[PDB]
């Protein structure tokens, strides 16, 4: 027992990042087969971020330009194209430790790992979530453009997210590995601000049952509710409303609990009111909604 | 910016996890050049964990009893020995994936990553402290056992933990590599109750200067104090006393921010005292104790 904010191993990505310098910019690459993927703000200055032209910055640009090193090694760049925010730059060397691998855009409320990385070396890795408004709450530094996001389905990996940029408030904003931003952001030095970051109410469910599995139990209600009376106090803390898919998702963890997914809606909804009064649960002051039903599953089964 | 709990990329302690079974019983094992080391207990049966003597246990086993599987392929084993909790099995192959590796048995407050494994197949990855009370509060199942804790320092994996029980109070409890547990632990299924779990002082200055780094200055207060007054109210909150070793450590952060070390301990001790009023430091509704001073430097600063 025990549950925790568990990345998924990391290893099958490590394989993957490269270094990708454009002129004086480097930021992270990332190698599949023989296609080096990157944020097109690579063929960028500090000066052309402020209102860059892609197409007309990379007429510039030729396959030399484009350095990409993968560990201590030099890939031979035989081609480059623009796809949307990324560019894809064909090498002559497929990638040997190149995993099965998938693209995919995800949905909010979805959550990922990040394998951060400068310089084309990871440094950490950690678990996000795409946040209703489509910004990450990530951990970047300069150099980190370019980091992967993904999900792993035993030996396949299902990369959904790049990194390309910070917000002035200091939270984080990428794209699908089409380079099509989450959310409206754009990738250009010039203030963008993100909606309300509303709380993931079907992942505060599903932590709620990681919850009792694991012992916290004192939270559990004597009351039950609907969708409809729930989502009125859904709506007044800005909690995302519940549906009636949200509760066919959460059906294994109410059968394995034996706790109807409304009765668990009620014990949120009584916690919301109540507030914590100085107690935690699973080591958490605030209701923690990056754990998706199937993570908890995952976590409380044992999936590798 | 950002600061998440971060662990380190596990691909090079992925390729030392293996699959150790001796008759029934399955658990992991880590494979370092021609050694695979694991709990001692995988020759016990559920029987033999009321009381075991492991040397009389072990007089019934031999080379051949012990299955060591990597991937889907069987090592050969060609010699064994137990040393204090663990089992090494000497095999007749090195691992062709032996990253450059210490042992190292850390002290409490460090922290360190797990790589959850089952099988001999790595789950997922997050970021632990060792307790002061010599327990760790991971995320393990049953199979779980011999899954390992480590910090990377660049290519170099120090190894500090090896997953062995789990308490009747849901903590966990191991070994470092040499099979020496943290704490008085003993490897046997007899109830043993774990002591104060006191919170990390020094790793909650450090992530006060992080939340300073990264933005979150409400908590700043007018006030300064000594380190005999911040430890009276140190002990009256289970917090661990500050030594003049742990501002030493915590001088970077002091130099990075302008803030006096005994300034913080000062913002801590108000927090302490008034609580967080419903407020947040990134994202925690409680002060986070599971990053040293230097994971904060690292993560502040993008070592790789
Ligand atoms: C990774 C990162 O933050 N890159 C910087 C240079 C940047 C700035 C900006 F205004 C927009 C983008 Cl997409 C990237
Ligand atoms: C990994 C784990 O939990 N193993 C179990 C079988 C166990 C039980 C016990 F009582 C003591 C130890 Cl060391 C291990």
């Amino acid at each position: 027992s025990g549950f925790r904010k568990m990345a998924f191993p990391s290893g099958k990505v490590e394989g993957c990042m490269v270094q990708v310098t454009c002129g004086t910019t480097t930021l992270n690459g990332l190698w599949l087969d023989d296609v080096v993927y990157c944020p097109r703000h690579v063929i960028c200055t500090s000066e052309d971020m402020l209102n860059p032209n892609y197409e007309d910055l990379l007429i510039r640009k030729s396959n030399h330009n484009f350095l990409v090193q993968a560990g201590n090694v030099q890939l031979r760049v035989i081609g480059h194209s623009m796809q949307n925010c990324v560019l894809k730059l064909k090498v002559d060397t497929a990638n040997p430790k190149t995993p099965k691998y998938k693209f995919v855009r995800i949905q909010p409320g979805q959550t990922f790992s990040v394998l951060a990385c400068y310089n084309g070396s990871p440094s950490g890795v950690y678990q996000c979530a795409m946040r209703p408004n489509f910004t990450i709450k990530g951990s970047f530094l300069n150099g980190s453009c370019g980091s992967v996001g993904f999900n792993i389905d035993y030996d396949c990996v299902s990369f959904c997210y790049m990194h390309h940029m910070e917000l002035p408030t200091g939270v984080h904003a990428g794209t699908d590995l089409e380079g099509n931003f989450y959310g409206p952001f754009v990738d250009r030095q010039t203030a963008q601000a993100a909606g309300t970051d509303t709380t993931i109410t079907v992942n505060v469910l599903a932590w709620l049952y990681a919850a009792v599995i694991n012992g916290d139990r004192w939270f559990l209600n004597r009351f039950t509710t609907t969708l409809n009376d729930f989502n009125l106090v859904a709506m007044k803390y800005n909690y995302e409303p519940l549906t009636q898919d949200h509760v066919d998702i959460l059906g294994p963890l109410s059968a394995q609990t034996g706790i109807a997914v409304l009765d668990m809606c009620a014990s949120l909804k009584e916690l919301l009111q109540n507030g914590m009064n100085g107690r935690t649960i699973l080591g958490s002051a605030l209701l923690e909604d990056e754990f998706t039903p199937f993570d908890v599953v995952r976590q409380c089964s044992g999936v590798t």
